């Protein structure tokens, strides 16, 4: 095969593959775990992705504990427990209503809190959504930022000018820019419907309809049978999600204040669960 780069292995021991590539590791200072993400060399998506990582500061996003550049790139981060998202819902398993609200509150406040910072993710999958312990009530993060893109200086600069020149088409776009942090929120939106049903919304599975037909459409499977189990609120929030026009797709903030997600139990949970993790590093401080 080959071997792990000695700067790692001074720091770190190796051990099993988590998924595929991310690899359980152990701390040599500490002797606790860590997760180590091994990208095979690819420069700009690894070069952004730590940049953004280093830069961020958010209970629900993953946080970089160390880098190494070598013959592969090495992403030292927080070792998530409870795994990903996808296998909770893989194989039409689905989540309790409860639960998918309370996991979804904390999707929703870290795409927040990505888009106020100008960042967007642009791949959200429940295989990128990790969480924090093998409790079903449990924090989860974001992770996976290869993808991402960082917040229409072109076009104002454009817009300055001489306006004589300017092509159609250019005038035409100022119409739409500035909402590419949309294509977020409808990922949240097909990531709240499959953990709500345990199926997805736009799929070639028993159907003639073409996935890009059905996606551009909106025309999501609806099946009553699965879905005469959930609460008219969570489909409610999904159908404003799944809206096709970015314009009018519900922002982060717009699904923060649907009534779905106004549920002061589910809030105090995660509170408990954020205050949980903390102790450990929490210091003393002036009365
Ligand atoms: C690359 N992308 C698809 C996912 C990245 N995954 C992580 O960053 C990550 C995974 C895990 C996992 S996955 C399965 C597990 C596990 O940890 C506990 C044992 O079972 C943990 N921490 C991560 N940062």
């Amino acid at each position: 095969m080959s071997v792990y780069p000695k700067a790692l292995r001074d720091e770190y021991i190796m051990s099993k593959t988590l998924g595929s590539e991310v690899k359980l590791a152990f701390e040599r200072k500490t002797c606790k775990k860590v997760a180590i993400k091994i990208i095979s060399k690819p420069a700009l998506n690894v070069e952004t992705e730590i940049e953004i990582l280093k830069k961020l500061n958010h209970p629900c996003i993953i946080k970089i504990k160390n880098f190494f550049d070598a013959e592969d790139y090495y992403i030292v981060l927080e070792l998530m427990e409870g795994g990903e998202l996808f296998d909770k819902v893989v194989g039409n398993k689905r989540l309790k209503e409860a639960t998918c609200k309370l996991y979804f509150y904390q999707m929703l406040l870290a795409v927040q809190y990505l888009h106020e910072n100008g960042i967007i993710h642009r791949d959200l999958k429940p295989e990128n959504v990790l969480l924090s312990s093998q409790e079903e009530d449990c924090l989860i993060k974001i992770t996976d930022f290869g993808h991402s893109k960082i917040l229409e200086t072109s076009l104002m600069r454009t817009l300055c000018g001489t306006p004589t020149y300017l092509a159609p088409e250019v005038l035409v776009s100022v119409g739409t820019a500035g909402y590419n942090r949309a294509v977020d929120c409808w990922s949240l939106g097909v990531i709240l419907f499959i953990c709500l049903s345990g199926y997805p919304p736009f799929s070639e599975h028993r159907t003639q309809v073409s996935l890009k037909d059905q996606i551009t459409s909106g025309k999501y499977n609806f099946i009553p049978e699965v879905w005469a189990e959930v609460s008219e609120k969570a489909l409610d929030l999904v159908k404003k999600l799944l809206v096709v026009d970015p314009k009018a797709r519900f922002t982060t903030e717009e699904a923060l204040r649907h009534p779905w997600l106004q549920d002061e139990d589910m809030k105090r949970k995660f509170q408990d669960l954020l205050s949980e993790e903390n102790e450990s590093t929490a210091l003393p401080q002036v009365l």
